[PDB]
C-alpha cells in the first residue's frame, strides 16, 4: 500500500537539485517508504506538520537523525533538548526560551545591526566579494561568538563542529563517516568552551549557567546546553543569510521592492528561509503503531521529515517555487514546528533582518560574476561560494 521509493534523499546528486525528486516524494502519495536507508518518508505539508505537533507518537528521544539511540549508542551525548522528549524536554527548553528571550534581542540588536551595516560598508569597499565566506559566514562569526561570550582563541572550530553535527544526523553515509573521523579537536574545543569559567559574563553562555539556581536546570546540565547553541547557533545563521542572499542574487525584481520598503527585510529572510530551507531534514521516531495518510507504521520505526519539501507543496503554497518577500509565511516548517520549535529563532531573525536591511539601504545591485559552488552536507543545505559585484547604492 506504501510506495517503495530508491531515491537516496542523502546521495550527493540529490543534494545538487533536490527539487525534482522532491516532488517524485510528495506525489509518489503522502508517506513513502525509502528503501535505500529503510525508513519512512513524508514529504508533503500536512504529514511534515502532523509530525512535528505529534512528539508523543514521533519522539525526538531515540534521535532526530537516522540512527535510533534506543539502537546504537548516539556519536556524542544526547543534546538535552533537540535529543529529548517532554517531560524531560520541557524545563531545559524553557532555560534557553529565556536566554533567546524577546528581552534579550532588546540588549543586542543594536550591536548585530552596526555589525550587519559595517560588513556591508566594508564588502562595498571590495565590490567583487564571496557572498558565502565574506558575508554569510563572515557577518555572523562577528556577532554570534561574541553574543556567546566565547574567547578568540579556538573559533575556527566552530563551524567544523556544526557542519560535523549535521552531517551526524545522516545515514552512514561517507560524509557522516569522514565528519566523524575529524571530530575530536573539535569536540574538545567545544565542550571545554562549555564550561563555566569560559564564558565571558553577560553573553548567552554564561546566562544559561546562571539559570542553574532557579530549579529549572542543575549545574551539571549547563555545559550542555552550552553545547546546543555551539551546535545550532552559527552554520544555521550561514546558510540562513546566505540562501537570502543568493534569492536576492537571483530575483533582482524582489531586491528591487525590499530596497523601495526595508521594512520588508525581516520577511524577506522569512521567506528565504522558506524558499531555501537551509535546514532541509530531521528524523522522528515512533512510539507505537501508528496510521499516518492511510499507512500503518510499526512501533520504532524512523520517519524522515522533508521540510524543504514541505515548505515547496503546491498542496499547501501558492507558486511555492517564486521567492515572494511579501507572501505570508507564517506556517512554514524552516524552522519546525510544535513543542521543538526552533528556541533561536529570534537570533536567527535578528541577524537575517539587520543584514537584509543593510543591503536594503546600501546596496543597488546583486550580479552574480563568478561560479556558483554547492557546499553538500547531510542535513544543511546551502553553498560553498556565490560570488558577486555589489553595486552601491
Ligand atoms: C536560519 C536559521 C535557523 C534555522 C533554519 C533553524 C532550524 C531549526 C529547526 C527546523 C528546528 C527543529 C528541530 C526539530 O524539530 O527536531 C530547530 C531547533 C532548534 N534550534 Fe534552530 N534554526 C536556526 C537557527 C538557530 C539558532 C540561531 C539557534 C541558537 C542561537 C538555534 C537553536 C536551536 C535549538 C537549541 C533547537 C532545538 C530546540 C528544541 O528541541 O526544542 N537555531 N532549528
Ligand atoms: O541541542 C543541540 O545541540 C542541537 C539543536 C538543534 C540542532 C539542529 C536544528 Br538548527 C542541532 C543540535
Ligand atoms: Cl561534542
Amino acid at each position: 500500500t506504501i510506495p517503495h521509493l530508491a531515491i537516496d534523499p542523502f546521495s550527493l546528486d540529490f543534494f545538487d537539485d533536490p527539487y525534482p525528486d522532491q516532488q517524485t516524494l510528495r506525489d509518489a502519495g503522502p508517506v513513502v517508504y525509502l528503501d535505500k536507508w529503510n525508513v519512512y518518508g513524508v514529504a508533503r505539508y500536512a504529514e511534515v506538520h502532523a509530525v512535528l505537533n505529534d512528539p508523543t507518537t514521533f519522539c525526538s528521544s531515540r534521535g532526530v537523525g537516522l540512527s535510533d539511540f534506543k539502537k546504537e549508542k548516539p556519536w556524542r551525548p544526547p543534546s538535552l533538548i533537540l535529543e529529548a522528549d517532554p517531560p524531560a524536554h520541557t524545563r531545559p527548553r524553557a532555560v534557553l526560551s529565556k536566554v533567546l528571550s524577546p528581552a534579550t534581542m532588546k540588549t543586542i540588536r543594536d550591536g548585530f545591526a552596526a555589525a550587519a551595516d559595517a560588513k556591508v560598508d566594508e564588502l562595498l569597499q571590495r565590490g567583487c566579494i564571496d557572498a558565502i565566506a565574506d558575508l554569510a559566514e563572515a557577518y555572523p562569526l562577528s556577532v554570534f561568538p561574541d553574543a556567546m561570550g566565547l574567547k578568540q582563541e579556538g573559533r575556527e572550530h566552530l563551524l567544523p563542529y556544526a557542519g560535523l553535527v549535521f552531517n551526524a544526523f545522516g545515514p552512514p553515509n561517507e560524509l557522516r563517516q569522514t565528519a566523524i573521523e575529524r571530530s575530536a579537536p573539535h569536540q574538545a574545543y567545544v565542550n571545554e568552551q562549555c564550561q563555566r569559567p569560559n564564558l565571558a559574563p553577560g553573553g548567552f553562555g554564561a546566562c544559561i549557567h546562571a539559570f542553574t539556581d532557579t530549579g529549572e536546570i542543575t549545574p551539571d546540565e549547563a555545559p550542555l546546553l552550552v553545547r546546543s547553541l555551539l551546535s545550532a547557533g552559527l552554520d544555521t545563521t550561514v546558510n540562513g543569510i546566505g540562501a537570502a542572499v543568493y534569492c536576492l542574487a537571483r530575483f533582482p525584481g524582489e531586491l528591487q521592492r525590499l530596497r523601495s520598503d526595508p521594512t520588508l527585510a525581516r520577511n524577506a529572510f522569512e521567506e528565504a528561509v522558506r524558499f531555501e530551507s537551509p535546514v532541509q531534514t530531521f528524523f522522528r521516531t515512533t512510539t507505537r503503531e501508528v496510521e499516518l495518510g492511510g499507512a500503518v507504521i510499526g512501533e520504532g520505526e524512523k520517519v524522515l521529515m522533508f521540510l524543504g519539501s514541505a515548505n515547496r507543496d503546491p498542496r499547501r503554497w501558492s507558486d511555492p517555487d517564486l521567492y515572494d518577500i511579501t507572501r505570508k509565511t507564517s506556517g512554514h516548517v524552516g524552522f519546525g514546528s510544535g513543542v521543538h520549535m526552533c528556541v533561536g529563532q529570534l537570533v536567527a531573525r535578528l541577524e537575517g533582518e539587520v543584514m537584509l536591511s543593510a543591503l536594503a539601504r546600501k546596496v543597488a545591485a546583486i550580479d552574480i560574476d563568478g561560479p556558483v559552488k554547492r557546499r553538500f552536507n547531510n542535513t544543511l543545505r546551502g553553498l560553498e561560494s556565490l560570488p558577486v559585484k555589489l553595486t552601491p547604492a
